[PDB]
């Protein structure tokens, strides 16, 4: 019974050509779940965040029709979004409580099959209350909406951070286990453009030589972190990355990890947003000149770097060591971000959707089990 979450970005639709993502694109058969990102609080309502949002969420349903056991959810946040729109959300009960009876409303008109909470994120003692009054109310209306009317109870997921120290900030986490349905832990941005160092977007493992700080920024460690803090092991959905982390070398020497960089690397041509890839962009950046691709035996991921262009990735080989690694540690099935910066159109030389494909063959025949 592995799930598989996959997030689908609204605003990959507004992509330039060939990366250009509509719900049509989506293989209805590979995902158990499909989440939209997402959608907005307007006087602290769950809405539309554009108008042009209310056909695409009409067609990210009816993906059903295609595979009718596919659930389709909503998701609200985001890294954008920010706290303060959570935090106002959540002073007040009243403004909780008619946020919840009619995202209700909202979701059950649209034929969402459940909602996403992406807080990114809470902070402190009276953030972390909030967030538990939050899913709480959700959960404890839905499983009321169920009762009340004759319909199987809507979904409730989180997408939470991977950091221990993120974890003990803003994450009551036995509290949070006993009412979402799955906790989509965001096992990437170990490391980005916001540093100075070249790093690996999501090592499975660390290097030997690492701090032992750095030893706790991996995917390994992050999610046995989470278990350790009362998270159910049937109920996390580990994050896996179809993106890299891109960097420029300050020194095209150096491009080992801890090489110094000015910043993010080159844009995608689609994604338009430096210091970051997607996968087909990466295979494109692969099959450049003097493109040295290095597979790294410590972390078990691939990087490349071409003249001062660094780039750290998952591959077919690096997301099927981190299936094995998820069976034998046992848990409930993975989260992807996102499916439409997989390779859906095949273009990089293997079938479409090379890394979510590699991953579903990887985890075929595995049962969740204690
Ligand atoms: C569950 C999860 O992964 N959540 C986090 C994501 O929110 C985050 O994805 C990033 O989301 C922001 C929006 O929050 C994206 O910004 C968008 O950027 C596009 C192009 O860069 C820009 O046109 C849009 O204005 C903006 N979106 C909107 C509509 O606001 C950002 O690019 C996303 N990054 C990636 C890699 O997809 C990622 C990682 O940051 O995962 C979690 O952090
Ligand atoms: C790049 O690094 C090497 C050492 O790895 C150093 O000797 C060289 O001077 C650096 N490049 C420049 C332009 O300084
Ligand atoms: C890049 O340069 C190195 C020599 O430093 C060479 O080994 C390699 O073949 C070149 N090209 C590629 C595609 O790796």
């Amino acid at each position: 019974e592995p799930q598989v979450l996959c997030y689908l970005t609204s605003w990959s639709s507004k992509r330039p050509s060939a990366g250009r993502f509509m719900p049509e694109n989506v293989d209805p058969t590979l995902c158990t779940h499909v989440i939209y990102a997402f959608a907005t609080l307007k006087d602290h309502k769950l809405t539309e965040a554009d108008e042009k949002d209310a056909d695409m969420y009409d067609k990210v349903v009816a993906l059903r029709e295609k595979n009718p056991n596919l659930k389709i959810l909503l998701a609200i946040g985001g890294w954008a979004f920010g706290s303060t729109p959570f935090k106002e959300l959540t002073s007040n009960v009243f403004r909780m409580n008619q946020f919840v009876y009619e995202a209700i409303e909202f979701l059950r008109d649209y034929q969402f099959n459940g909602l996403d909470v992406d807080w990114e994120y809470p902070r402190g003692a009276d953030d972390r209350a909030a967030f538990v009054s939050l899913l709480k109310e959700l959960r404890l209306a839905f499983e009321g909406e169920a009762k009340t009317s004759g319909q199987p109870r809507l979904l409730l997921t989180a997408a939470v951070p991977a950091s221990f120290e993120a974890i003990a900030a803003g994450y009551d986490v036995p509290e949070i286990s006993k009412y979402l349905d799955f906790i989509n832990v965001m096992t990437y941005d170990f490391h980005g453009q916001w540093e100075r160092q070249v790093g690996h977007n999501s090592p499975l493992f660390p290097l030997e030589s690492a701090t032992s700080y750095q030893k706790k920024l991996t995917v390994d460690y992050s999610a046995r972190e989470w278990v350790r803090q009362g998270a159910p092991k049937e109920k996390l959905m580990i994050g896996m990355p179809t993106y890299g982390r891109s960097f420029t070398l300050i020194n095209d020497t150096q491009f080992d990890i801890g090489a110094p960089a000015s910043g993010g690397g080159q844009a995608g041509r689609f994604t338009n947003e430096a210091g970051f890839m997607s996968y087909y962009e990466i295979c494109e950046f692969l099959r450049e000149d003097n493109t040295t691709l290095v597979w790294d035996n410590e972390q078990m991921v691939p990087f490349a770097y071409r003249e001062d262009q660094w780039v750290g990735f998952d591959d077919e080989r690096s997301l099927k060591t981190k299936m094995a690694w998820l069976k034998e540690e046992g848990f409930g099935g993975i989260m992807v971000w996102s499916v439409d910066m997989d390779d859906f159109r095949g273009s990089c030389g293997t079938g479409k959707y090379p890394l979510i494909t590699a991953m579903k063959q990887e985890l075929s025949g595995y049962k969740v089990k204690l």
